[PDB]
Formats: C-alpha cells, sequence, structure tokens
C-alpha cells in the first residue's frame, strides 16, 4: 500500500496502553505496526485481581473495583461492553452497615451521637457536627451540577478556584469570601467524614470531581465485574495482534534529531537500544516516567516539572479470608456497602459479588488512602509474605470493635482462616503511588504542560493523570483515546483520523 | 524511706525514652523504678547508624546525623557531653559541589543557568528564577530572627499565621496581602530550590522553622558524631539501671478507674498484661500509638484526633559504598556539602567523617523527603535485599549527571563495590514516617490538645512530634524534659521537682 511503514512504542501494558494496542488493531492501519513493553512480569498495571484460588468468588480487586453508570463513563461501559464483562450490581450504600467515630456508633435521628461537638466537650462547632453533608453540598453544588451539564465546561469553571485547596475554599468561603467561612475543627471534622486522612490540604477541585464520581447529582447505580476486574485485562491482552513483552522495563526514551526519517526514536531495555519508531505512546505512572532517561527528548522544563511534582494519593487495601460470612449471616449486613470508622483500618468493604455464599467468604477489611495507607502500609509487603502478623492483629482487633453490637473478637478469630492478603500500591515500583491528586494550582498550572505532546509531536504522555478523570479508567481511556487522535494528526492520516472518531468517541 | 513503691512505664526506647530514664535514674527517687519497652529488636528508634563493618567510617547514619550549634540546640549537646560523644565538624556546605537542574550544572554570576525562566522560554518569572534565597529570607526573615531572640514567644508569635501553607502565604503575601505577591511557578521554583517534592503545602510554620535550622541567622557551626549517631544510644543505654526489654510491641494503654491507687495502669504486650504503673510515657511516632487500644484511657476526641491527622513527611536514604572516595579525588569534592538536583536521588550528601581517606568510601548518594522519598522508597526493601538492582542503577545513572563534570560513568560504576544499603522511614513499622511536619493550622489548632496529659495526669505523649522541634533529637529531649516535670508535679514530688531544674533545665 501507499502508508509506509510505521513503528510505535507503548510503554505499559495497564489499561491505557492495551486500549491503545485495540484502537490500532481496529484501525487495521497498513504498515503500521507496534510494541508493547511492561516491566512487570503481570500484565494489567492498575488493574489488578487477587484471586486467593480459582474459586469463582475468591478474589478481591486490589486496584480499580467499582464503575458508577454516569454519562461521563460512557467510555468504560462501551469498553466493558466490546470485551463481553459479566457486570453485577456493586452496592455503594448497603444496609445495617456500622459507623465508628470517638468509639460511639451512628445512631439514626441522634444529635451528636460521636460526641465530638463543642456541646458534648468536643472541639467540633455544634452548627457542623451533624451537617456535614449538607455544608460539603454546599460548597461543592455549583461545581458538581456544571459538571454534570457538561464535564469539559464544568471543569473549566472550576479552574477559575484551582488555586485554592479544600481547607483554603473552607476556611475563606470560596474566592471571594462570601461563601460561609469555617473553623479549623469544623474542616477537620468534614474531613474525616468525607475522605481520608489529610486530603482537605490537596487541591479543592479534586475534592469536587470525587464528590462529583462519588455523590452523582443522577444518583447512579454502580457496578463491577463478576470475576473481578482483571477479566477486562485478560480480554483485551488476548485480542491484540501483538502481545505484551513483559519483564521489559523501558530506562530511556529518545529521538534522533540528526535522523529526518520518520522512526527516529528509540528507547532503552536492559541497557539494549530499541529503535525505529514513529511515535513513543508512555503509558506508566509519573514517578515510573521520573525515573527514565528523558534528555533524548528536550522536554520544557516545565513539563518536566510536572513529572515530578505532581502529586500522587497513596491507597493501601487489606483482604480477609472467613470459613463463612459472618457480616452476613450475624450482623444482617447482607447487601454490600461499606463501614467507615476512625479505627486505623478506616474503611471496611463488604463485597457485592459474594452475597449468597455461605462458606468461605472474602472480605475487604481495610481500604484506606493517604496517611492512612501509609501507615497500614507500613506494616504490609507488596512482594513478600512479622509485621503483617501485627497487620492481621490489628485488622481483626480493629473489625471486632467496628463489628461489636453483633460480634465478639473471639468469634470473628475463629472465622478467620489464616488466609489474607494486603497491597500498598506506593510500595509498588511499577506506579510509586496509587494515582494522581493534584495539589492546590496543579491542574490549572503543570497539567497543560504534561499534556502537551513533545518531540516534535511524537512523544505522548499518557495515563490517568493525563486526564481530567484522576483515579478511574476513564481517564485513562480518555487520555489514550486523545494521544492515538494527535499520533493520526501528527502525521496527516486524515483517512483513519476520520475513522477514529466514527468507531472510537463517545 | 517515706515515698510509697511506684512503677512507671515507657513505651519505645528512642531518644526520648532513653532520656527520660536517664533522667530518672539521676533523681534517684526512692522507690521508683520503670520498665523500658522496645517493639523492635534494635534500639534507638530514630538514632540509627547502618554499620556495613565495623571499620572506622564505614557507616552511615539512617536517622539523625547533623547538629547545628545554636542556642536552641543547648539540650543535645549537653546531652553529647554528658554521654562523651566525639563531635568532628560537619559540613552543611562544603566546595565544589554540583547543582543539576533542568540539565543544566549551575554557574555562578550567571543570569538563569538552569534556563527555566519566562526569558529563556520556561515559566520561572525573571524577577524570582535567581532570588530564591532573597525572596524567602523576606518572606521566613521576621519570624526567623524572632525565633533567634526567644524561640517560645518568636513560636507564639508565628502561630498567628499558622493557618497559612508556605504556599498560600506566597500567593497572598501574608495575612493581610502586604507582603509580594507570588505566582504559582515562581513558588513552584522556591519549593524546588528549597525544600522537597510538594512540601510548600505544608505548614507556613514548618518552612521558617526548618529555615531557622538549615539557616539560622548566626550561621552557625554544624557537628556529627565520629563512629556514627548510635553511639550515643550506645551511650544511653548502657548507663540504664533497667534495661531495655527488646521485642516487646505495647498494643493497649489503660487506667483502671476502678481502682484508685496510684499504680493503677495497664499495657498489654503480646496480649499478656503489665500491670501497676503510676504513669505511662508513651514516646512512639503518633502512626504507631494511632494503632494501639486506647479506649482504656478516654482520650479527649480531638487528642485522639491528633493522633490520628498530624502529618508525617517521609523520608529515604541511599548508600553505596566506593572502593576509593572518587568525589574527593576525581572532582576536587574535598569537604562535604551536598549536591543538589531534580534528578530522582534529589540531595548527594558527601561525607564529612571520611575525608581523609583513600581506599573504600561511602557515599550518602540519595538522601529525599516527601514525594521524592515515597518515590525511591517504592523501590526500597528495609529488612529484605530486583527493585533494589533497579535502584542500584538508577542511583549510579544520576551520579554519573550530577558529576558529569568531572566523572563518566564508566568510572563510577567501575568504582562501585556491589556493597549498598537504603532505608525508608514510611515503611519502617516501628515508625510509620519519617517525621512531624504539620500542615496549616495543625500547631496552633491540634497540637495543644496532643500535650495536654490525660488518664488523670498520669499519661503522656512523648516525642519530637509533641515539641515546637520537629524531626531534630532537640524536640525529644524537650518532650521527655517537659513529661516528667509533669509527672513529678502531679504526685507534688517538690523535693524531686527542683532538683530536676537544678540538674537538667537548660
Ligand atoms: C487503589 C485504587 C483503586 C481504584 N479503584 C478504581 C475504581 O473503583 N474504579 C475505576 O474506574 N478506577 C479505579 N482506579 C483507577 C484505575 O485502576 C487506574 O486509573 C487505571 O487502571 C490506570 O491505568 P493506566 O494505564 O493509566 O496506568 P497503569 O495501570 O499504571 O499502567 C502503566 C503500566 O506501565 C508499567 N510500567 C511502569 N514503569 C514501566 C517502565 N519503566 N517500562 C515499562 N512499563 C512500565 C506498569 O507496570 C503498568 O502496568 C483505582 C486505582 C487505585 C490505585
Ligand atoms: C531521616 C531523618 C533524619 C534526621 N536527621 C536528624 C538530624 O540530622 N539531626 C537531628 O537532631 N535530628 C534528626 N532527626 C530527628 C531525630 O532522629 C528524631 O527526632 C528522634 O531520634 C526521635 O526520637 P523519639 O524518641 O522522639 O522517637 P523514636 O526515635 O521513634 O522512638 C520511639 C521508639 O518507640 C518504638 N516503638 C514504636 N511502637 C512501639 C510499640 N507499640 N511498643 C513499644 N515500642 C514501640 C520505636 O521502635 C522507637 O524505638 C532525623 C529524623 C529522620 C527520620
Ligand atoms: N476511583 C477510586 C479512587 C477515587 C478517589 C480518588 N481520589 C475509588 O473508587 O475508590
Ligand atoms: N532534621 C532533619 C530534617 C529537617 C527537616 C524537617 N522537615 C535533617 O537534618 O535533615
Amino acid at each position: 500500500e501507499e502508508l509506509p511503514p510505521r513503528k510505535v512504542c507503548i510503554v505499559g501494558a495497564g489499561v491505557s496502553g492495551l486500549y491503545i494496542a485495540m484502537i490500532l488493531d481496529d484501525l487495521k492501519i497498513p504498515n503500521l505496526t507496534y510494541d508493547i513493553f511492561e516491566s512487570s512480569s503481570r500484565t494489567g498495571g492498575r488493574l489488578y485481581t487477587h484471586h486467593f484460588t480459582d474459586a469463582k468468588h475468591d478474589y478481591y480487586d486490589i486496584g480499580a473495583m467499582r464503575y458508577p453508570d454516569i454519562p461521563s463513563m460512557k467510555r468504560t461501559f462501551n469498553l466493558f461492553k466490546r470485551t463481553g464483562m459479566p457486570l453485577i450490581k456493586y452496592y455503594l450504600d448497603g444496609e445495617n452497615t456500622p459507623q465508628l467515630y470517638n468509639n460511639h456508633f451512628f445512631a439514626k435521628g441522634v444529635v451528636d451521637p460521636y460526641m465530638v461537638s463543642v456541646a458534648n466537650g468536643g472541639t467540633v462547632p455544634d452548627d457542623v457536627v451533624d451537617s456535614v453533608g449538607e455544608k460539603l453540598q454546599q460548597a461543592f453544588g455549583y461545581y458538581k451540577e456544571k459538571l454534570a451539564e457538561d464535564f469539559d465546561k464544568g471543569f473549566d469553571e472550576l479552574m477559575l478556584v484551582d488555586d485554592m485547596t479544600t481547607r483554603e475554599y473552607l476556611k475563606r468561603g470560596g474566592p471571594k469570601g462570601e461563601a460561609p467561612k469555617y473553623d479549623f475543627f469544623a474542616i477537620q471534622w468534614m474531613e474525616t467524614q468525607n475522605t481520608g486522612t489529610n486530603l482537605f490540604d490537596q487541591a479543592f477541585s479534586e475534592s469536587v470531581i470525587d464528590s462529583f464520581d462519588f455523590d452523582n447529582p443522577t444518583k447512579p447505580e454502580w457496578y463491577c465485574i463478576e470475576g473481578g476486574t482483571s477479566l477486562l485485562v485478560d480480554a483485551m491482552k488476548e485480542t491484540l495482534v501483538h502481545k505484551v513483552q513483559n519483564n521489559k522495563r523501558v530506562e530511556a526514551i529518545s529521538i534522533d534529531l540528526d535522523a529526518p526519517d520518520d522512526g527516529n526514536m528509540s528507547v532503552k531495555i536492559g541497557g539494549k537500544d530499541y529503535s525505529g519508531y514513529s511515535t513513543v505512546f508512555n503509558t506508566t505512572a509519573l514517578g515510573c516516567l521520573d525515573r527514565m532517561d528523558l534528555r533524548g527528548l528536550n522536554l520544557h522544563p516545565t513539563q518536566a516539572d510536572a513529572i515530578r511534582c505532581l502529586h500522587y494519593d497513596n491507597s493501601t487495601k487489606v483482604a480477609l479470608k472467613f470459613s463463612y460470612p459472618w457480616w452476613i449471616k450475624d450482623c444482617g449486613i447482607t447487601c454490600g456497602g461499606a463501614a467507615s470508622t476512625d479505627l486505623p483500618l478506616r474503611t471496611c468493604v463488604y463485597p457485592s459479588y459474594n452475597l449468597g455464599d455461605t462458606g468461605e467468604a472474602v472480605l475487604l477489611a481495610s481500604y484506606t488512602w493517604s496517611q492512612d495507607a501509609t501507615r497500614i502500609g507500613s506494616l504490609v509487603k507488596d512482594a513478600p509474605p512479622p509485621k503483617e502478623d501485627e497487620l492481621v492483629e490489628l485488622i481483626l482487633q480493629n473489625l471486632a470493635r467496628l463489628h461489636a453490637e453483633h460480634m465478639t473478637y473471639e468469634k470473628i478469630k475463629e472465622a478467620y482462616t489464616g488466609v489474607y492478603h494486603a497491597y500498598c500500591w506506593a510500595n509498588d515500583p511499577n506506579v510509586g503511588g496509587a494515582f494522581a491528586l493534584f495539589g492546590p494550582g496543579q491542574f490549572s498550572n503543570l497539567y497543560p504542560y504534561l499534556m502537551r505532546p513533545a518531540a516534535g509531536g511524537k512523544f505522548h504522555i499518557v495515563g490517568e493523570a493525563s486526564s481530567v478523570h484522576h483515579a478511574w479508567i476513564i481517564g485513562s481511556l480518555e487520555s489514550a483515546y486523545t494521544a492515538v487522535y494527535q499520533f493520526l494528526y501528527k502525521y496527516k492520516m486524515w483517512d483513519y483520523l476520520r475513522l477514529l472518531l466514527e468507531r472510537w468517541q463517545y
């Protein structure tokens, strides 16, 4: 045919790298091939299901686990459709889930059940202690509703306040001082009830977008993948024309500007050079890109500074196997959902995929973020198997306190099988963190320099951090789609660019 | 004698716990004993020297390593005197140390050597790019000089602005908007040149106190301990009347309010109860205290919230052994100091304790904080020994770029012995972090509730975080001293309280 031989390089076989390869396989551009290199021995990146055994429900999702049916997520559910993903309902809110703060259980209708307000000798203002949801919907609500109208325009309006942290916004009452002003302890309590420890000190725009996703105006249903999110990776993996090359950690990316041809880019793997690429799509988390030698690409200094400085949140999960689902049978927690607490485990997630089992059951006993995750992570080994006895003992004791209304410590201990697994994303060298969670001013100042193609339009920084949808599959997918667009555009492949718009624009 | 038998419990054998025991041994209060329990098999906590071998200079300090001779540090140098510590000069600034940002070496007298300013197509304002030190001394200088006058009063005046982050202070120009206002990229560059990644998003008071310690107005000399900071632990350890009990991890602290006697406090260790304590001094980092069952102490909710929420900074060190000190012989870096860079290693510290050696030499190749430390930490194992090959390769490549003016990669590689060691404090279960580094408003709001004795004046939260001198030995020592004071006071031991003031108040 007409189009000259071209070869592109995809760095990373997570969902964004796999999506790029899937788009290319679909477009069937003549004489175009790709190599996809993955540092880990495992494919999927932050799509990661841990199977204790291959029994139907004997797993937990270490990375992505739940997906809300909202318009901005269409591209995700389209990917689920293309791959035949078996979806089931995910109960964000179930029933009878305990909530434990300051050693008091939540009680419906009671004033200050946790006894943390000034009226009971605490420091939380009485006007705040029981109206956290309402006060935050007043600080976020305008932006959240504009994000439902149209996410891109809603995002642009939110960028007018991006210089503020959530705590800053609440202390001053908006950019003009017109919204309510809150003291420290009121802001602290709103953070304690709404997110993870310290996270109101990150961007206000990120708190708004997380409220938009977890408490969307259209009260959506949630879904998960029966058999684990890694089924998606398997489906995508197997469709590929060129298989993932695992155990291939890219150490350098370069473009030879002394050579005028299309394929003048290289990557270095294990000290060996891989050359002849007309475009390199990097899909790693930014911490991994930060460690590569990128001198050969002549990046803009501020783009380089974004790679180093864009903030990543931590996250840790601990899953315990029990001989029967005691939370279902003894506590009446029959419909998924999650228990929240100021105890170290913070959040205990009841699986939505084993609701009708009666024997061995997995419990996502601890799901943490930020400093909470770093503290649990200090007791965790991501490769290995003393400090994880300490971890197990800690989780069991927190679990007994959290379910004290119906359960004793001895009974939870007796039901425990001795099988557990835990994971801390910051300790994963292939990610270096859990997911982007920008600081104040980062989305409006650093991000646009992150997203500009480099090496004369041949280098793309792709992935969840390269999107407005951090910590969601949708970000990875949009960013991947956008990079393919720029690639086609850059090489003036107008027939295939139109074909992309028809077959792949949602 | 008159005084009835009493027994106190010291949780943790770091420097604050060891100092408490040393004070008590000195006061020789009749019928008073103590137990000191340490979770680790090793004593010293964040005083931690790693000896590759027992040769005189073949070590690096994983925790504390350097001490500035300033008035607020007197108590530390007094402890050094009491224990016979061999001090030598520590060169904060040495000579010929390279600085590498945006792949350009620093050049004295050049305008924008790193080529990051707007005038060269960057984003750093031209009025900022080369005057970072001056602009920050204008934002900090007033407070730093008042801290030299008198640290306690200087600290109290700094608490009037404690609600602001450093970035907030710089974006608005002080609490009244009277100081200069800086845009994002100017603030970003000040952070890049002055501290670790993202740390201007923490408290402005903490940036001020770090500028006060590392750039004190009285331009002080710095010292380190010849043979490693762990010599201090050995000296303190050996003087104790009651030896540290290692491998004793406290899991719970309680007071039995149904029993009226002095010794009504207990701790739980390995599920066994240890009772009969008239006071418990907890000296652990707060993340460790957060994991204990403290229901038996009826803590104030806001005190509990401080334990969970006070922010900890991360820190990671990597030390490599070389067959000769090539930085001395080939690069003319003969007087210690440190090289700084935007490369992943961030800071390379040249030891001040092997300046005259010519054979095998240790290099502190990487010293990082915050998100920089988490990223290096993801390649590190704190107990164990693939990802640390990646770590070594990364450090060697960064070292070649940083010393490119006098060294090649192959030559640095050839000089490398294959012996290295690395450590990440956030991954240490016995600490859970590196050291306190408070967020906005935390020092002025959460801290005072941290410091109030609990359990009717019998429970003390002691350590560096329980002081105004975070991440310094002086904080631990002051906080320990203060807890002993309150203990004596609480039990009306007036003769021994005066004796404390005579023998131990600096
Ligand atoms: C704890 C957690 C929970 C989440 N929950 C949800 C959820 O409920 N719903 C949802 O929609 N999303 C969720 N997400 C987000 C989602 O999992 C991610 O956004 C997405 O999977 C990231 O895909 P990616 O391809 O952009 O990045 P990655 O998954 O990180 O892919 C990058 C790949 O590059 C590889 N790599 C790294 N360095 C190199 C190198 N030098 N050379 C070669 N390869 C390299 C990595 O091993 C990895 O496989 C969650 C994320 C986390 C961390
Ligand atoms: C990277 C780094 C560099 C530093 N550099 C310097 C420097 O140059 N100069 C300086 O002056 N200071 C420096 N410091 C600060 C100094 O090292 C610390 O402030 C000080 O050593 C802390 O002493 P501590 O007793 O308060 O806490 P710790 O050292 O943490 O002591 C607490 C002890 O309690 C133990 N413990 C934990 N949990 C339990 C439990 N459940 N039961 C029983 N025991 C338990 C821990 O194992 C530990 O031994 C540095 C700190 C770090 C992290
Ligand atoms: N998407 C992830 C993280 C969302 C919050 C990101 N700051 C989840 O469902 O938990
Ligand atoms: N005292 C430590 C840390 C100081 C900075 C604390 N935020 C050092 O000398 O490096």
